[PDB]
């Protein structure tokens, strides 16, 4: 756009739920400023540049940021697995999390926000990892029926929450979204098996409409030898 | 790495989809000739009585 | 439209049952406007732009609002599930919500309201994710019987 005036201080407006890491190269002091506040650079001091991950297979290096959002946001990755009985199939999934930073005037805690420059792809590869590992060894019905648990049960541990402590980011829940087979004729195979539970559900009700017919006709022909009986 | 591989393991897994459909077959089988057997045998009971 | 005089004080109409948070960078000073009052920016003051979820099948970041309105409304979405039978089948949901504000003038609670910059996207996928499991491991026939 418009050049900037090289000799006006230079600032910046950090978010609410957000902090930035500045180190004053001559001084010789960092700092770690939270909240809404509003940041403005000695003559020496630099910003400290964030280059993280994002996309839908969530690539690495695609989107560079200034400041930290630690608030409960959530991202989400897409999670190509495979099964015991050989069932390649993808997924979707949704992260939520947050940093716990128990003291914001601890200069040796809130440095570490900033230990691991990579938050997003480490936690998804992290969890990529737990979650294809664990289903390699389920058969292909028991993950189709129970997914909610087996992946609940992948992610988490013996746990509520999936602390990760080098630099405090909590997972707190995972939520899958789409489970289908990357293979087309595992999808054919699978609707044949609905149009079999289908055509047994109506075999189902056409055997009890005759059976109530047979009892009824039973009846009623009872009824008619008693009173030719009776006359 | 090979391909072939991979096309051996996909006649794996649509066996084990086919496996999967012959069980609820069966298991639909197996329900509908109890329901059947229940009903004759309440039908001869009843004829008895009549 | 016609351009805005810069030199006036600028300021925004918030409805009933709504907030907006607004951060005096200067003075180091939030406070959450609520109710129908009109709030007027002080020199260094912003308003909290919050980017929210809209759209048929809740896609993010389609409606940027400015203030939170916190109303017994409703949203609606749509819910493409699985059964135990492998029966594809899509839904149509709707989701009566509140904000529950104990104390307005808690300067810590009613910042709560903004703790979460999508509370639209946030609900939908979580109730999608909670139906999505457990009909799963429902079959096709007593999903349709007791579908409620
Ligand atoms: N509580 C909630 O549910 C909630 C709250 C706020 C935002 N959201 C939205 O949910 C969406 C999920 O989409 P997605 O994750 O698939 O898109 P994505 O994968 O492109 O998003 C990458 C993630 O990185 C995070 N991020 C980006 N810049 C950051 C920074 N400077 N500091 C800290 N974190 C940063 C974002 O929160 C985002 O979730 C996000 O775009 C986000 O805006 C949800
Ligand atoms: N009690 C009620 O039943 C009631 C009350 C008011 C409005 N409504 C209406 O019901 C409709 C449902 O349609 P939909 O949800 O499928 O459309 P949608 O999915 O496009 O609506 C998105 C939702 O976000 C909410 N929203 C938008 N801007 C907001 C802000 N600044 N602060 C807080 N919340 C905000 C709206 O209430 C809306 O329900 C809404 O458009 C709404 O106007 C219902």
């Amino acid at each position: 756009l418009a050049p900037r005036n090289k000799t006006r201080v230079v600032s910046y407006r950090v978010p609410h739920n957000a902090a930035v890491q500045v180190y004053d190269y001559r001084e010789k002091r960092a700092r770690v400023v939270f909240g809404p506040e509003l940041v403005s650079l000695g003559p020496e001091e630099q910003f400290t540049v964030l280059s993280l991950s994002a996309g839908r297979p969530k690539r690495p290096h695609a989107r560079r940021a200034l400041c930290l959002l630690l608030g409960p946001d959530f991202f989400t990755d897409v999670i190509t697995i495979e099964t015991a009985d050989h069932a390649r199939l993808q997924l979707q999934l949704a992260y939520n999390w947050h940093f716990e930073v128990n003291d914001r005037k601890d200069p040796q805690e809130t440095a570490k926000l900033f230990s691991v420059p990579d938050f997003v792809g480490d936690a998804c590869k992290a969890i990529a990892s737990r979650v294809r590992g664990a289903v390699a060894s389920v058969t292909f019905d028991d993950f189709h029926k129970n997914s909610a648990r087996i992946i609940r049960t992948a992610v988490f541990g013996f746990r509520d929450q999936a602390v990760f402590p080098q630099n405090g980011l909590v997972v707190s829940s995972v939520d899958v979204q789409s489970v289908e087979p990357v293979d087309q004729r595992t999808r054919d195979a699978l609707q044949r098996s609905v149009q079999l539970a289908i055509e047994i559900t109506t075999n189902s009700q056409e055997a009890a409409a005759k059976h109530e017919a047979q009892r009824l006709e039973q009846e009623a022909r009872g009824r008619l030898e008693r009173q030719k009986i009776l006359d």
